[PDB]
């Protein structure tokens, strides 16, 4: 079997012994030549889809060689072209021979996967054949949006009778003999996938005279079960519903010699299939940990057919930084809300290319490292002399920045990008360690994999690991080194998406793991080390991202502190928000009441969100929070606090501690959520995208409900779903009357759906009290009489209403 070796900084496949050189190769018999060609083909196919790699063939001949005539054409067919140099390069090291395989790139249409054979067949006039990836993709995309019968109806035939028509796109005749097996998969998929038709078994293929083997050959009662089992064993795939099995019919007709029963003949009719049917699983491969495993039929067909999803908040305001229609196979699409920074503006702002000097980065972090640590400057300025220009990106650990546990004893990591050299990964160990090399190797491994899986880098990239200290790689070919400004900028841009990318909340509404790009401010906040920032009172406007960074930080804490995901405790005020965050299972979750009630003896890290809506009515939460966090055996765990501090009174004794004691501090100063008019109006009250703001006054409750029903009708007439709307009121006790009123007024338009905020899973309009609802959001929000029934809830409730409406806000004061 193919074996994957872990000790390398990029994916390496060793195929065992191989003999190359056409003069040397052609001597070998096929039962070995083709076997080894197929092993190498498995390797190459696997790596062209799994984000690139290196193939490592061993040999027992030491002189230089050349690609064999068979392999240099199998690679061309597999890549679907003769431009081998673009994807494969040859370099050998004596008895070891390497070919370095880029990662496939669907973008300039070319398909999204590379596979030896698609296993799909179709009838072309008189011929049957397999399909190549381009034709397979065209066919799958297309299916994503009588003389024969008068013979079939005959119940018997005589030996030697000539059938009146030849073979065609509709029919075939097959001579008989073991032959009762394997004969069906050859032709049946060909007919089903297009046109449908018949195949006659027991009839000469050329003379067309019936022969029907003989009595001793066929037992119809067994042949029927055999043929049906063979038919229904062939894998199929559907995009439609319900899943119809293979539609077919059979006749096992007695056939006579001189009028005497002499044998049997079979006529099988195959009807056009509503979807694609595969003779066998496509011969395609993708490599997982330690194993290069085949792709299943459903996985294959799904992968080849994926495309960028569309919806109201996926279009006209979201910009496609990466697409499934131009990136590698395994890349998830990425987006960035219109009006924020792209991937381009972000790397300019974070990793701008110098013209003539090797800029370090991040400047502040370099300052902290050099001041903190003795001789780091001395150790590094030596090993930066050769490289001329580029960037050197530092961090206190590149493992935790890529979702791998930070290692004890690491001083920092650094990525070295420079012109006329490959990117290089530096880790500066505090002291030499036996296991130290493993950390740098695996970190290089994962950074490389992410740079082309998550990064979406169509280009040709390699990463190398170096272990420094304060106290035999693959000689990648010459073309993998950054040859100018353009390619350096491309690689930096596809590092921007490795770092600033996070799993969007639209993954719930779409199912696919759509990634999204942070802002500069949030990245600045997120980059802070944890072991030096045990406490932090983050600020920011409402709807600016506090929840995002909160969620991210329970992953970062889990990585850094080696703690199980259940020891990190979240806290909040509203049950709906805790519901929205409880299911992620990245943490244990609570609300402030039970937070005081419960005895958290197993908690070691706390992240308090929307803190400004807390209250002392049951006791003190801040004191207990410090008591828990600071009692940890392993040292004081995080106690990050989030909150809102627009220019409005917080009040309360524990409406955040005294403002002079809120330090250290950070500021997320942008309202990404809402649209322009909502942002414009929302700013006035606190004193890039279209939307609507509608305030109506002096309307009766009857008129108000008529208007909201009419607007729901209008929006659903434009694609908005039941889950795209919300109608909110002041208090919970006011919910009951208005629920009934709305369900009534909606009768005139015969709308039916209404459910609370707790029932968030169903596609129903959500109605609840704002204080209860706070923490969530919907595309359209209706406000029914927001009023200061209890000014203990921060008096500015018109903000907690207008902050929930992404694109359309309707206010009824
Ligand atoms: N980088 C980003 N680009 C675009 N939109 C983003 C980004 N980060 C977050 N958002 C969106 O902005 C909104 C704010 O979400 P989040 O819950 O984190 O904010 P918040 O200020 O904590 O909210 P709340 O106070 O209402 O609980 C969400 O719709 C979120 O999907
Ligand atoms: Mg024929
Ligand atoms: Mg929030
Ligand atoms: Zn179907």
């Amino acid at each position: 079997p193919l074996v994957v070796e872990p000790s390398y900084p990029d994916l390496v496949i060793n195929v065992g012994e191989v003999t190359l050189g056409e003069e040397n190769r052609k001597k070998l018999q096929k039962i070995q030549r083709d076997q080894e060609k197929e092993r190498v083909m498995r390797a190459a196919c696997a790596l062209l889809n799994s984000g690139g790699g290196v193939i490592r063939m061993a040999k027992k001949v030491e002189h230089p060689v050349e690609m064999g005539l068979d392999l240099e054409q199998s690679l061309r067919e597999l890549i679907q072209s003769s431009d081998l140099q673009a994807f494969f390069e040859t370099k050998q090291q004596g008895r070891c021979f390497y070919i370095f395989v880029k990662s496939w790139s669907s973008g300039p249409v070319k398909p999204r996967l590379c596979s030896l054979s698609s296993s799909l067949y179709r009838r072309s006039e008189t011929s049957v054949r397999s399909m190549d990836s381009r034709e397979a993709f065209c066919f799958l995309k297309t299916k994503r949006k009588d003389p024969a019968d008068l013979i079939f109806q005959k119940d018997y035939l005589e030996y030697g009778e000539i059938l009146p028509f030849p073979e065609s796109q509709l029919v075939e005749f097959k001579q008989f003999s073991e032959y009762v097996k394997r004969t069906i998969p050859e032709y049946v998929p060909a007919f089903a996938n297009t046109g449908g038709g018949y195949l006659f078994i027991g009839v000469d293929d050329k003379s067309r005279e019936v022969l029907g083997c003989a009595k001793e050959n066929v037992d119809p009662d067994s042949l029927r079960r055999k043929i049906e089992q063979a038919i229904y064993k062939l894998p199929c795939v559907h995009f439609c519903q319900p899943q119809r099995p293979i539609t077919f019919t059979l006749k096992i007709v007695n056939v006579l010699k001189r009028g005497e029963l002499y044998g049997y003949a079979c006529m099988i009719r195959v009807n056009p299939f509503c979807c694609a049917v595969f003779s066998e699983a496509p011969n395609s491969w993708i490599v997982e940990d330690k194993y290069v495993c085949s792709l299943t039929t459903e996985k294959w067909v799904g992968m080849m057919t994926d495309t960028d999803p569309d919806l109201l908040q996926l279009s006209e305001d979201f910009e496609c930084q990466l697409s499934l229609s131009s990136g590698p196979p395994l890349s998830r699409p990425v987006y960035s809300k219109k009006g924020l920074e792209h991937k381009k503006e972000l790397q300019q702002l974070l990793f701008s290319v110098p013209p003539g000097y090797l800029r370090y980065t991040p400047e502040s972090l370099w300052r902290d490292l050099i001041s903190e640590h003795r001789g780091l400057e001395e150790l590094i300025n030596k090993q930066m002399q050769p490289f001329f220009r580029g960037i050197l990106i530092f961090s206190r650990s590149w493992a935790v920045d890529l979702n791998l546990q930070e290692k004890p004893g690491v001083i920092c990591d650094a990525l070295l990008i420079a012109q006329n050299s490959t990117p290089i990964l530096y880790t500066i160990l505090r002291e030499q360690d036996a296991e130290g090399q493993d950390y740098c190797t695996r970190t290089a491994f994962t950074l490389k994999q992410k740079l082309v899986n998550m990064g979406g880098y169509t280009g040709k990239v390699c990463v190398r690991a170096k272990v420094l200290c304060l106290s035999s790689p693959m000689d990648y070919p010459a073309s993998y080194s950054l040859a100018g400004t353009q390619h350096m900028e491309a690689l930096l841009q596809s590092l921007v998406i490795v770092l600033l990318g996070f799993r969007s909340l639209l993954s719930d509404q779409l199912g696919c793991e759509v990634l999204n790009l942070l802002t500069a401010q949030q990245y600045e906040i997120f980059s802070r080390s944890l072991r030096k920032n045990r406490e932090l009172f983050v600020h920011g406007l409402p709807g600016s991202g506090k929840t995002i960074m909160a969620m991210k930080i329970m992953e970062k804490i889990r990585n850094v502190f080696h703690c199980e995901a259940h020891r990190i405790l979240y806290v909040c005020e509203n049950q709906p928000l805790r519901n929205f965050i409880s299911d992620r299972n990245i943490c244990r979750a609570e609300t402030r009441k039970t937070f005081l009630r419960e005895n958290f003896e197993h908690i070691q890290h706390i992240v308090i969100d929307e803190a400004q809506n807390f209250r002392t009515e049951d006791g003190d939460w801040y004191g207990k929070a410090k008591s828990i966090t600071r009692r940890a055996k392993g040292g004081p765990g995080i106690l990050w606090i989030f909150l809102d501090y627009f220019q409005t009174s917080h009040l309360d004794c524990s409406g955040l501690p005294p403002l002079s004691d809120q330090y250290p501090r950070e500021e997320l100063t942008r309202i990404v959520r809402n649209a322009d008019p909502i942002a414009k109006y929302l700013q006035k009250e606190m004193q890039g995208v279209q939307g609507t703001l509608r305030i109506k006054k002096y309307l009766t409750v009857e008129q108000i409900m008529t208007c909201v029903a009419d607007t729901c009708r209008r929006f659903f007439d434009r694609g908005y779903s039941p889950k795209d709307v919300a109608v909110l009121v002041s208090t919970a006790k006011e919910v009951e009357h208005y629920k009934y009123e709305l369900l009534k007024a909606m009768r005139k338009k015969r709308v039916v759906q209404l459910s609370d905020a707790c029932d968030m899973l169903g596609d129903h309009i959500v109605l609840d009290s704002v204080r209860r609802f706070s923490g969530l959001e919907r595309s359209i929000v209706f406000g029914i009489h927001p009023r200061t029934a209890d000014p203990a809830i921060l008096p500015n409730v018109l903000i907690c209403l207008a902050s929930r409406a992404k694109q359309h806000l309707y206010i009824f004061p």
